[PDB]
């Protein structure tokens, strides 16, 4: 572990077109010192890889302004309207990967293994390749995404994906000790942690250095092998990227969303909807929520003094932690995700077909990336459900038969709740109709609805908390 | 988390043939509380997932005492007769598995991979199969184990392995607060961290209940959403299977020893095999600091305890109580053999049985004789990015070669040795060269090693004597 008192000599022999890993989620852990030396070095043909894109005049998005950067690859992109100019120019190589299969390679490369099997991404772009890493000035395609081998085993199917490693990774931490050890502070730790790991130098950018011997040794985040270069950076703005301070149809959906939740449940709830729903939980319950970031036991938003730019939800909104919180790392976090631990994700949707495939991170031609909407939805153990209003204009359906929209995973959905209906969802059998809105008919169902459906014999009217 | 009170309902669901992740490296981190439970259940027919098989009255052994264990699936189990009597009648099916191989497959279980490639076993009877899952009567194999696929990526071969889930994990941890959190001490964290995540029902037993809150966010090593039935357990002996406390043949051996302390560098991390390389630590120059590394899951080990200071948390991998310095760490088992398969340890020193001229490794498998795993000695040696020397006397009993053109042991790795230090010779070894002799011990002619290695060598222009630290 060498010590250094200039970011800059830090950085200064990163050669023109390195890999460089770049640790942070949205603002969240972010080596703004590091990335500042990156600008005053100059250093160019870079192939960043990063959770995000920053913001514009932030992060990453530094380095993309200031045309660094070749390739980035990333899990989600947008709040970035330059990283989509010169995506949709023919400036920019863009490398979307789903987030937990961002973590997992990163980490296979870190650990020495060359590449893995994840069900994350099948049956989706992801296995079937063929998307623009690169335009030309043309509007046609110079580089496509390779398909990715599709396997099977104990009745699932599962893709391959390969490591990554990186030539350095720039990296945020809390505090180092005098011998290199490394902790991270709330849900900064992210993929800095896994990052760490994977590079041929870690840069390590620290708020503090102590004594060897102030780390208990079970309570090291980073052992000292992995950190090579380190610094106390001189300056932290750390800017909260969004300050989130404490109709009819839509609250319908959500106070029946809010009967999925029973006591001692794992609950992951996307944006919107599902989030809103938690507002309904009983006291007298006990839901845990989980956050992809690496965040178990999320709490209410901050007041204004509780506010914690460390502390962010997937979101990327400013949270609290109860008490029994704990935090983890981006790999980590992906882990209980795949292996089936989280017992609930409630999800929006654009489109649900019968079998219970799911449309929801993508429009051709309107381009953000999926995030962990992929890794949220790709395991059998955890029930998925999707809350959305039942028709898009015009009476557009949005469920039926084959989705039409780019997939977010196939036969995921175990049950839709519109404004309309409470569907099960069966990768077999298809919809059963298990309740209904009060009012309504079936018929005014099936005449919203695009495919054919079972009724429950014991279908009752739609439940509200 | 459900809360027991009773260790026996905690365990009583458990079906005869059940796959049972069970907790502990050495007798280091053991469900000691669990393990009791299944005794007083009679559950049989287990396939038990433990790195070792305890010792005859301890751990995994007592298991094996009551018959309730058909099949172990570990990376060494040594120190147990009632084990080795059960292995080489025909009653047990061993699969032996390298330890990090094991680590990470479990960890795969937990984290929803269903298979990975490792470069660990790649050229060996991992790989190749053959390895001896279950002996007849006569002591001929009755089943062997099946060859792996094996795939090249970036010019290295490397194996297909599978995610490793039980049914029950048993797992022994230090404190869990009232949510159902938990915390690992010492080295007693090792595989009892993955396993938590790898079984359909984990039950953990603790040694103290704490409140929510008395976890620090940051530095909870199990999130309670791993931990699904709990105990605190009624009894810890807490034993040490090796009381080895801070202070024959050893003219030799003290000789390769001072020249195998010379191998160390100032900044240097090193992981430091059983047998002779552990001696050479003591020979460490103190104007410099090595960073010395347990597969068990420690980095910063220090000397060897005085007596008040000896922790049964607190081993290395040769089941020896140590003590750590200030700066050390500790980590999972899955975690320390990242650092070691991802080359980030700059030496591995071990010993051997036989070297080969393009630097294969024997050091594992006796057939007829030993059996007792490889442990973490194939992943150690797996990393081109990470030097390895062998230390050993330079010929067996009857000036026997053990230095030889092609090993006729099973291999632990192929073409992986870097340097050969014996008592006459110090050896660089290539994989398309072969050997050069480039010390050679003073008063002995290159014609006394000759006589003593059983191939041909190079022998450096600049050949000098062979080095000892002052």
């Amino acid at each position: 572990t060498k010590f250094y008192t200039d970011p800059v000599e830090a950085v200064k022999d990163i050669p023109d077109g390195a890999t460089v890993l770049v640790g942070g989620f949205g603002l969240c852990g972010i080596p703004e010192n590091l990335i500042d030396a990156l600008l005053k070095t100059g250093v160019k043909g870079l192939t960043a890889v990063s959770n995000n894109a920053g913001v514009d005049n932030f992060g990453l998005g530094l380095l993309l302004r200031s045309k660094q950067i070749k390739r980035m690859v990333s899990s989600y992109v947008g709040e970035n309207a330059e990283f989509e100019r010169q995506y949709l120019s023919g400036e920019l190589e863009v490398e979307l990967t789903p987030q937990g299969t961002l973590a997992e390679r990163i980490r296979a490369g870190g650990a020495g293994v060359p590449a893995f099997y994840t069900p994350t991404g099948y049956g989706t772009l992801v296995q079937e390749g063929g998307s623009p890493i690169k335009y030309n000035k043309d509007g046609s395609v110079a580089i496509a995404s390779k398909p990715r081998e599709v396997r099977e085993f104990n009745g699932q199917h599962f893709i391959l994906e390969e490591a990554i490693t990186g030539d350095f990774a720039l990296v945020k931490a809390w505090k180092a000790d005098r011998a290199g050890n490394v902790i991270f502070r709330k849900s900064a730790r992210n993929f800095n942690l896994p990052m760490c790991k994977a590079a041929e130098t870690t840069v390590v950018e620290v708020e503090e250095i102590v004594d060897i011997g102030a780390f208990a040794p079970e309570d090291i985040h980073i052992p000292q092998i992995y950190v090579h270069r380190l610094i106390k950076g001189e300056k932290y703005e750390k800017r909260i990227e969004r300050l989130s301070i404490r109709d009819d149809v839509r609250e319908r959906i959500i106070k029946r969303a809010a009967l999925e939740f029973e006591d001692g449940m794992y609950a992951n709830l996307g944006i919107g909807i599902p989030l809103l729903a938690s507002n309904f939980i009983s006291p007298n319950i006990t839901v845990h929520l989980q956050s992809e970031n690496g965040v178990l036991g999320l709490g209410p938003y901050p007041r204004q003094h509780e506010a914690d730019a460390d502390l962010i939800n997937a979101g990327k909104e400013t949270v609290t932690i109860l008490p029994g919180a704990s935090f983890f790392s981006s790999d980590e976090s992906f882990a209980m995700i795949r292996g089936g631990h989280v017992d609930l994700t409630m999800l929006g949707a654009m489109q649900v077909s019968k079998y219970g495939d799911l449309a929801n991170w993508m429009i051709p031609g309107k381009v953000k990336g999926m995030g962990g909407a992929m890794d949220l939805v790709s395991s059998a153990k955890t029930k998925v459900v999707v809350t959305m209003e039942h028709s898009a204009k015009g009476n557009a359906h949005k469920i039926m038969e084959k989705c039409t929209l780019p997939l977010t995973g196939k036969q995921c959905v175990n049950r839709i709740i519109t404004e309309k209906a409470v569907f099960d969802v069966d990768k077999k059998k298809g919809l059963t109709l298990i309740e209904l809105w009060e009012g309504l008919t079936v018929d005014d169902v099936q005449k919203s609805t695009g495919c054919d459906f079972a009724v429950s014999p014991k279908l009752m009217p739609m439940q509200q908390i």
